[PDB]
């Protein structure tokens, strides 16, 4: 109702992102696709992976109830009738910032063509170790040429609104951000409250994320604001009538919705050879 169109939009953003890199993986002649969905939540991306026609998915999250719900929705998905091919799936409760996923994989030798981290990475920036660990978990088992893709708040946009504010808070009808306070932005542990009409988040300084990713032999493919990404993707009609069947620019979202969503960026990294 209130944020339905915002959610819809986020789903559309993820769809097109996931879509783009599934094709890139396939154009490198990769037949059977293996994917790690890191911080999978309740399975909002299950259907995107099913229509990407991947062969194996690992869903993991720190919240077990979410993992279990993700599993049940998966069970329902291919207990549908005359349901075309579905990936095999593996479900793991774990803190991907404090625990090594390879130690919990049923198959410890397993590799991935894509790690998808959607609206997750920023939780790991509580400390250097947690950040490095989530990056490791996202990137260590990636095959060369494989991709690390995701969505996280854009720190530049967050700071800009903070410093433009009369307080340590800012927002509108839809969202509210509250810093522990402005002027002080440590690389790790920069805490702010994020309210979508409620969970603590950490600032992700992207040039820092870029450097730390190098440790795992990753090179940046691109980084784009939600706005830029939105503007580019709709010059292709497959995506736009996709968006309309799923149901600042004048543009598809109210000005307040645009303020909420324009907070985010999309990124992709590639595993080097
Ligand atoms: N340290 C951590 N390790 C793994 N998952 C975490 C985490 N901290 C938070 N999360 C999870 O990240 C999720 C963010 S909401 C994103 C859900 C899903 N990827 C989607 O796009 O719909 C939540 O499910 C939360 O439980």
């Amino acid at each position: 109702s209130r944020i339905f169109y915002l959610r819809n939009f986020n789903n559309w953003m993820k769809s097109v992102l996931i879509g783009e890199f599934l094709e890139k993986v396939r154009q490198k002649k990769k037949r059977d696709i293996t994917v790690l969905d890191l911080g999978c939540g309740k399975g909002g991306d299950l259907l995107k992976w099913k229509k990407g026609r991947i062969n194996k998915l690992v869903c993991t999250d720190i919240a077990d109830v979410s993992v279990k719900q993700c599993q049940q929705r998966y069970e329902d998905m291919k207990n549908r009738r005359d349901s075309e091919y579905i990936f095999s799936a593996e479900f793991i409760t774990a803190d991907s910032s404090k625990e090594l996923l390879i130690d919990k994989f049923r198959d410890p030798q397993m590799c991935f063509d894509i790690c998808s981290c959607q609206f997750v990475c920023h939780y790991s920036f509580e400390s250097y170790e947690q950040a490095d660990m989530m990056l490791r978990n996202a990137c260590e088992r990636l095959s060369p040429g494989g991709y690390f893709i995701g969505t996280t708040p854009n720190s530049f946009e967050l700071i800009r609104r903070l410093e433009a504010s009369e307080t340590e808070s800012f927002g509108n009808e839809i969202y509210t951000v509250k810093f522990q306070k402005k002027g002080d932005y440590p690389l790790f542990g920069c805490k702010y409250d994020f309210n979508l009409e409620d969970v603590p988040e950490f600032l992700v300084y992207f040039p820092l994320l870029n450097e730390m990713a190098k440790k795992y032999n990753m090179k940046l493919v691109y980084k784009k604001t939600f706005l830029e990404f939105y503007e580019e993707k709709i010059k292709n009609n497959e995506n736009k009538m996709l968006l309309k069947r799923m149901q600042l620019p004048l543009g598809t979202l109210s000005k307040s919705e645009w303020e909420a969503t324009s907070i985010y960026l999309v990124f992709a990294f590639e595993k080097q050879q």
